[PDB]
């Protein structure tokens, strides 16, 4: 085994022994959800003892062996099966029979990123990656409406979906809000999203915002001759107010496919996400992630990675989630963290950080799955008539202090154009305002698509020229 | 102003100028939600420029001033009004007109601990404290069912409510679960709670668990002549499953006051917390906080404090919330954090960290508020017939690696007994089992109340003597 | 010619998604009929509601690709009368093309009352009688019981 | 282990080895429905190959190992874990996860006293006893009305 490992194993209590199995036959057999954590002990206990306590507390156990313990309960124990003592990593196998039925995501998180995060026996504890076996992946929903469905509605292919966020973040009225929408759309933009805290403030009655946005869209659609989309912030105080807001939009007379529902998944919760997925499965569910920084940032030893968050959004059924600008914009931080996460939600097969994931439902050795993976890499729309085989894609939403000049840099690190980009400041701060602001973004996209440098395309494209002058000088 | 504070103000952009008012006349006038963050800038920006940036992003702004901005929108800018450069603290005033109506708590959190946690222009960002003006508090629910109401039902006063959590955390069946309930209650325990991830697993049908607990309670109540409570985990995949589980308990048909509803508030979400408060206002709402460590853990420089979590739980209407053992048990970590938070939710008037909080609704100078406060400090039940005057009590739940030998030490740090304590491993791991574990916990409470040393009290109480032997070895 | 069919194997262990792949593979390779292995039902890892759904999708594709109509015989055996009709009604509203589904009942373990309930409630669906446990009655080594002739004749009468 | 049992183990094919564990560490752990059959083989096959074949057909297996088999399906395999060769008895452990949910009894009997009764490879196959772990009993109804309730209506006692 190794002298060190045999000694670490001899150091375990009768309690700890039950949450360790460094000779686990097949972790990828289907019985388990696999997890890897960055872990650092917080004194008294050694690495294997601390890993055995973390496993106990995220599964069936507690601080001391209890008299109420059964033999059947021991079969549900999570078990430490692998360790990297240099990189300080811990591999724990979680029996997915531990999880609450009916496809509950908050329950998985209650175990693997719950109570364990507050244990004084750890100094750092970051959940880095997880593996969902086909047997478990089948118990959850997964996305029912995707970016492919949106693209079919918009008729927008082989480029990113060009979006904006209505800015100011707060303070505009329901009339002023709709003007910002109209101007972005009519200027050539595709998608408008509500800034995350914009809801029913006394000066912007939700009922009026919805009616004006519907009128504004109708105008932009007739003038441009092109379909447009609005992602509405549907987060509320409670279940009933959210549904009241969903139904306001649902009954406003929008053309099906032209409206999406945004939810602040971290603050509103994973229950509001699943509710929306299940109640409105033919509407694009946009997961905004405000407050994830406590979990995901480099500076924080305790929490979870952006890959984990992104993977759980796809499992829960989010049509899209914000994955970051790989540090090109205003938020932290890198292509290593952000593009790995985007690829885990975009593709059928991905590396990603520690566990390679194929989002099938059936075995990845079946010729038909191998085909789907190949077809996926060729940029063909899959799972239209064979949904049972795999979980559908969850779209990256790239936002955070971007502008037309930061587009080509982001696509280069991304290695593809199957994402939604949203630029607030980068559009509404433009010298000529939102319409010119939108044209600059459109122009920078056309430049990229026809292999040109923006400075060369800008020679006969005023809005992009002004943007380059403004966003650099 | 001062030499350095002058230079810092001269360094601000026309945009950053808009989110700074160091000469704010009256921050406590009632227009603002006051907040204080611990903050360190992350290169390129100075303290005031970073603070102006945070303020913009947590109210009405973005990284560049926008053409779409209005004079009316500027009225709602959050303002940096005070600093402590040595202690690295910044005070920001948030107009509560920013916040969504209908008493939406997730929307507050979306601004003040949302996107700003992810900004690369900070190294640390920890929200330490908040101040709710009487005007704002009236727009929120606050608790409707309190520990005063549960103590009335139970007929338990002048001591903590002594409870347990059913252990194993997972693996027991619905019938095995009900035996652990009965044994604790019949041994002298008041309160039984579902361990946070306990729900509808395949081997513990929720419907059977509920029915056996109904029967188990009746047997225990009848044998002890003493009323008992059960806190059920109603956290589910979605809204509709949660109400179905709540409604299953509602018709079980327990005696009113004998059941509470538990919600994994962080993972389930604030919308779930609010839904239960508004839907079941005459049921004790129990806020379990699994996953809070990402935000509240000292090792993490980005997030928010335990005081803040606890204060927003009372605002949303939890009848109780977990506050910690002040580092006496297995979680992190101190009286400075844990007792301050408890006191904020227990009492009408509190210090707490940076803002003194009187939870009135009306002006803290009315002689009637002064009386409520004097009466509260005397441990007299308030707000039975004058609820309009102030927001009600939110109960500290003290859990995490405690045993009867750690009961006194916590009370000494707490400075009172108005709380619920749950001991899972400290009861079920008793060498005599759950019934002896409960007897040991009851005996330790009596020893504390009587002012007797446990080692002395245990000379004529075997279950306590056994606990002292076991838990100190 | 004979109707060429399969039984989804393994007998137990596949999920509802995996089950439907086996169905698709058989029908697309030229097979006509797929039946549930007799003890395949609503086990925790193969939700019956999901199985019916994926089988409806799997079939549609196999019919489109082969240009040939296909059939699935669904194990409708349950704990009781009410659960059995719940399963039947799930299939009845899934919504398959009439003729493309049959109902399978373990007539010895479930009973002759389950066999007659399905005949009378669903007269326009093929009633597939599976005889698991008949060996105690029919087996030549057993002196007491009844013949395969008797069992088969009574099933025709029912 | 014993030379008689060692050669009996060595006779097992790849498929049969999957449904045998004579070293099952805890058959009463709660995961299994324990069974004991009085069995005699049907010629060609020995005691343990016949047992491993019965175990196969009573759980997840079939005559020949299949391409469609998954690692997750092998976890629900019934395992032969004890033998009394003189008494002609074989003990099989059945994962209760195999059985149809909602406390369906018809289904338990379709596995443990179904198709296996008609198999060529046995002369005798009598299920003598079974053992229900507490985890399993809680998934089933059990009686609601009893003779203690009848005796109270009747006032008939002792
Ligand atoms: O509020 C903002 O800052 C944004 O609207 C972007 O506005 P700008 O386009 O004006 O920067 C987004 O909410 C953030 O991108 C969220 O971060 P992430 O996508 O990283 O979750
Ligand atoms: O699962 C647990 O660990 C507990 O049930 C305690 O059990 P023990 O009594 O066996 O430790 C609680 O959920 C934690 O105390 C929560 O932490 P906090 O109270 O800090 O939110
Ligand atoms: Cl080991
Ligand atoms: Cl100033
Ligand atoms: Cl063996
Ligand atoms: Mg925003
Ligand atoms: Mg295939
Ligand atoms: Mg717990
Ligand atoms: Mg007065
Ligand atoms: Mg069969």
């Amino acid at each position: 085994m190794s002298l060190i490992y045999e000694d670490l194993v001899k150091s375990l209590d009768s309690k700890q022994q039950a949450y360790v199995d460094l000779k686990l036959p097949d972790p990828t057999n289907g019985e388990f959800l696999l997890a890897v954590f960055h872990m650092i002990p917080g004194g008294d206990l050694n690495v294997l003892q601390a890993a055995a306590e973390i496993a106990a507390e995220s599964s069936t156990g507690t601080n001391i062996k209890v008299s109420t313990e059964t033999a059947f309960s021991r079969t549900m124990n999570a078990r430490v099966y692998q360790l990297d003592l240099e990189r300080e990593l811990v591999w724990i196998a979680y029996p997915w029979r531990l999880f609450d039925r009916g496809g509950n995501v908050q329950n998985i998180l209650t175990y693997i990123i719950g109570n364990i995060l507050g244990m004084k026996e750890i100094q750092a504890l970051k959940l880095m990656d997880i593996w969902f076996p086909p047997s478990m992946l089948e118990q959850y929903d997964g996305p029912s409406y995707t970016v492919d469905d949106m693209r079919k509605y918009l008729d927008v292919y082989d480029r990113p979906i060009l979006g904006t966020i209505v800015k100011p973040k707060m303070g505009l009225t329901s009339a002023e809000y709709a003007e910002v929408c109209y101007d972005f759309w009519v200027g050539g933009g595709d998608f408008v999203k509500n800034d995350e805290p914009q809801a029913n403030q006394d000066f912007c009655p939700y009922e009026k915002m919805v009616a004006h946005v519907k009128e504004a869209m109708d105008k932009a659609v007739k003038e441009t001759g092109q379909k447009k989309v609005h992602s509405f912030n549907v987060s509320a105080a409670d279940f009933d107010t959210m549904i009241e807001r969903c139904e306001m939009i649902t009954n406003a007379g929008f053309e099906p496919g032209s409206y999406a529902f945004l939810i602040d998944g971290i603050t509103a919760g994973w229950m509001a996400v699943q509710t929306l997925r299940r109640r409105y499965p033919d509407v694009f569910l946009h997961f905004h992630r405000a407050a994830h920084g406590a979990f995901t940032r480099q500076e924080n030893p305790i929490g979870f990675s952006v890959l984990v968050l992104s993977k759980f959004a796809r499992l829960a059924g989010a049509s899209g989630i914000h994955t970051g600008t790989a540090g090109i914009g205003k938020m932290k931080g890198t292509p290593a963290e952000d593009v790995v996460a985007a690829h885990s939600i975009q593709y059928l097969k991905s590396p990603g950080h520690f566990f390679e994931q194929t989002w099938s439902k059936i075995m990845d050795t079946d010729k038909d799955v191998i085909n789907l993976v190949n077809e996926d890499l060729a940029h063909h729309v899959i799972l239209e008539d064979d949904s049972w085989r795999a979980m559908k894609k969850c779209c990256p939403i790239v936002s955070g202090g971007l502008n037309p000049v930061k587009l080509k840099p982001f696509i280069d690190v991304m290695e593809n154009v199957d994402f939604i980009t949203t630029m607030g400041s980068g559009v509404h701060s433009h010298p000529g305002g939102t319409q010119s602001g939108a044209k600059a973004l459109v122009q920078a996209c056309d430049a990229y698509l026809q292999g040109m440098d923006i400075e060369e395309y800008a020679k006969d494209h005023k809005e992009l020229a002004e943007a380059i002058e403004f966003y650099l000088n």
